[PDB]
């Protein structure tokens, strides 16, 4: 065997023998997640036990797609790191258990705990997100689900970009770009607004947008756009940043909503120094560029690395790309057989895988010589 039996959240724990569950850490629609110690060379690691994975052939399509997409990004700093994966009762499985570098919490629960932060504090998280963005747009793969909930952090308070089961692919050809597939619907209060209204715009500044509610939640300590359906959400965006440009309007491609938004009455844009008074300057200055209304006035993420907010942290030589750009062409399968064959597949040869001129150049060179 070499495993052992647990018992959390009221269901079965497999786990390699090497390891000892200490803690539960919550649930979700798509599995648990609990930490646990190396009894031998006592690093933390937590395990993620994703659940009923062919009960739907959506859930099946995610957990394919997670799995793929954290190997195509391990070893960045500012990423959660896979370090294993595990099928315990392979002929019938219905799960997959995930090792990973362990966290202390979440960037909501910092928020929601009250605890003071400085504006340094501020722009270590905000330029943190951006370097692990940067990363994974580099390789054609948009997030489409950045929110507070989905930032681990430790003591320390480092940050890691974490939750896959969203992401999307992007080309710069709008025949390829329009046939990526979306299976669900992203967190409305950080959801950009050419999403809703039908810009036919789908690009990487839908990822920007969401990094601005991100800091302005952090500037007001509360969610800036927060609405409880669509139109409410549509409502409260134009309350803050006003009425549109003529270019803008035209823009729709939903007529019902067009519509509706040229009747409303006129509304003048709230500046930010106005909603929090007594924050730096360079950070509204950021904050409304990000924020902005029509991507295509939108500040990129490259753009982002090098404002004078965060010139401190910013270092070209450390903010890389990734290598290789990644390949969706598994979404195009369709029957559940044929995806319980390549999870497997993906499995074992992770399994595989994990368990496998300068100064001093010139002198030796010239050593080797003199002898
Ligand atoms: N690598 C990790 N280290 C520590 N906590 C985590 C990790 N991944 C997820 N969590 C937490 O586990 C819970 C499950 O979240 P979910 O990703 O929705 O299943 C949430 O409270 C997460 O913040």
């Amino acid at each position: 065997q070499g495993r052992k039996i647990f018992k959390v959240f009221n269901q079965d724990f497999i786990v390699d023998e090497r390891y000892t569950v200490t803690k539960e850490l919550g649930q979700g629609a798509y599995g648990i997640v609990c930490a646990a110690v190396n009894n031998q060379t006592s690093e933390g690691v937590a395990i993620k036990k994703v659940t009923n994975v062919f009960s739907k052939k959506i859930l099946a399509k995610r957990a394919l797609r997670e799995i793929k997409l954290l190997q195509h990004f391990r070893g960045h700093r500012n990423i959660t790191c896979l370090y294993d994966m595990d099928i315990p009762r392979p002929d019938n499985f219905n799960e997959t258990y995930l090792y990973e570098e362990l966290m202390e919490c979440d960037l909501a629960a910092i928020i929601r705990s009250g605890q003071p932060l400085t504006d340094a504090h501020f722009q270590s998280f905000i330029y943190q997100i951006l370097c692990g963005l940067k990363y994974i747009h580099s390789a054609n793969v948009l997030h489409r689900d950045l929110k507070p909930g989905n930032l681990l952090v430790n003591a320390d308070c480092e940050l890691k970009i974490c939750d896959f089961g969203l992401a999307r692919g992007f080309s710069v050809d709008p025949e390829e770009n329009a046939g990526y597939m979306t299976e669900y619907v992203a967190t409305r209060w950080y959801r950009a607004p050419e999403i809703m209204l039908s810009f036919q715009s789908y690009t990487k500044a839908i990822d920007v947008w969401s990094v601005g509610c991100i800091l302005a939640e952090l500037l007001g300590g509360r969610p800036f756009f927060k609405g409880r359906d669509y139109v409410d959400q549509l409502n409260q965006i134009l309350h803050i940043l006003g009425t549109p440009n003529e270019e803008t309007l035209s823009r729709i491609g939903s007529p019902r909503a067009q519509e509706y938004v040229r009747n409303l009455p006129f509304m003048a844009k709230k500046p930010f120094p106005t909603l929090f008074p007594n924050a730096n300057p360079d950070a509204l200055d950021l904050l409304d560029r990000m924020l902005a209304f029509d991507p295509s006035s939108r500040i990129s993420v490259e753009q982002a690395l090098e404002h004078p907010y965060l010139h401190i942290w910013h270092d070209a030589s450390d903010e890389p790309d990734c290598p290789t750009t990644f390949n969706f062409d598994f979404e195009v399968v369709e029957d559940v057989g044929e995806m319980r064959k390549m999870i497997l597949d993906e499995v074992y040869r992770f399994r595989q895988l994990v368990r496998t001129q300068e100064y001093v150049g010139q002198m030796n060179d010239l050593e080797a010589e003199l002898a």
